[PDB]
């Protein structure tokens, strides 16, 4: 029988198919297990583990190991942000307008990304990363380095003891899996954004409907990295509560970079800069030229399922507006 703790997070979890689950709630409640817990439940509510011949043990085994390895100290990009992510993609995989679009494997490609997209995430920039000649520069060429280290590491971690979650998946299943998830978690580079948008607006212009209709691999990776890249970018389309809580986390691990860069005589970047900082124009700013356009441009090619969601930016959008002081 389910200990008193364990039955208040089973509770909780019973909306683990709703947009503003109580995801910090859910971190204290599994003793710092969000990451293990929420995958947990997921894979049980798609029944990955029959489909895929997943032993429970080894699902277990591996999601401790891969949240051990995002870290406690980092302000936003650890194991509750992941968690979010994740959750954030259920939600969005299950829009009507995608219903019975993805196979078992692109859904199970698209959730494991969500998992391990920033494993390992030092706290800091890809640019803070080149600038010093950091190692994990020189191995990936300055290129994306952040991204190529958390596929890396996710994927590395499925050699720890009874952590190969993939073990019964034939080679075709492996394959493709991993092709996927690379052409996912490469995706959330925002580097990589204004092309991506570029190519979902163009999605959406000769949008074909049968619920959408999706032909080639090359348009069903581009939703599903769209998906997950609008699952990451999701923080200001939450209730103003959640939402509130990721801003401070994201603005503590930005102004610790910026007492790095101090402290090593490097220029600040930008936001990071707790001395002439501005978290409200920053706010608006994220929203208007980034998360606004792309979740407007998902809105049309899932319309009308993204209509509340949008809704919520538009109002989040005028709470930080309104807090900008004159
Ligand atoms: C909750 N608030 C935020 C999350 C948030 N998440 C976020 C992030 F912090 C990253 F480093 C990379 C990403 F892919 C993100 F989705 N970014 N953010 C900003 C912002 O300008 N970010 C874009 C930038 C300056 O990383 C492009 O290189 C401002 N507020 C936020
Ligand atoms: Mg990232
Ligand atoms: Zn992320």
């Amino acid at each position: 029988v389910k200990t008193e703790q364990e039955d208040v997070l089973a509770k909780e979890l019973e909306d683990v198919n709703k947009w503003g689950l109580h995801v910090f709630r859910i971190a204290e409640l599994s003793g710092n297990r969000p990451l293990t817990v929420i995958m947990h439940t997921i894979f049980q509510e798609r029944d990955l583990l029959k489909t895929f011949k997943i032993p429970v043990d080894t699902l277990i085994t591996y999601l401790m190991t891969l949240e051990d390895h995002y870290h406690a100290d980092v302000a936003y990009h650890n194991n509750i942000h992941a968690a979010d992510v994740v959750q954030s993609t259920h939600v969005l995989l299950s829009t009507p307008a995608l219903e019975a679009v993805f196979t078992d494997l692109e859904i199970l490609a698209a959730i494991f990304a969500s998992a391990i997209h920033d494993v390992d995430h030092p706290g800091v920039s890809n640019q803070f990363l080149i600038n010093t000649n950091s190692e994990l520069a020189l191995m990936y060429n300055d290129s994306s380095v952040l991204e190529n280290h958390h596929l890396a590491v996710g994927f590395k971690l499925l050699q720890e003891e009874n952590c190969d979650i993939f073990q019964n998946l034939t080679k075709k299943q492996r394959q493709s899996l991993r092709k996927m998830v690379i052409d996912i978690v490469l995706a959330t580079d925002m580097s990589k954004h204004m092309n991506l948008l570029a190519d979902l607006k163009t999605m959406v212009e000769t949008k074909k409907v049968t619920v959408l209709l999706l032909d080639n691999y090359s348009d069903r990776i581009q939703v599903l990295q769209n998906m997950v890249h609008c699952a990451d970018l999701s923080n200001p389309t939450k209730p103003l509560q959640l939402y509130r809580q990721w801003t401070d986390r994201i603005m503590e691990e930005f102004f610790r970079q910026g007492d790095r860069e101090r402290e090593r005589g490097m220029e600040i970047s930008p936001m990071c800069d707790k001395h002439n900082a501005s978290v409200e124009k920053s706010q608006v700013g994220f929203i208007d030229y980034i998360v606004h356009p792309l979740w407007e441009t998902w809105a049309d090619l899932v319309h009308p399922d993204a209509q509340d969601i949008l809704d919520t930016l538009e109002d989040n959008r005028e709470w930080y507006q309104s807090t900008i002081p004159q």
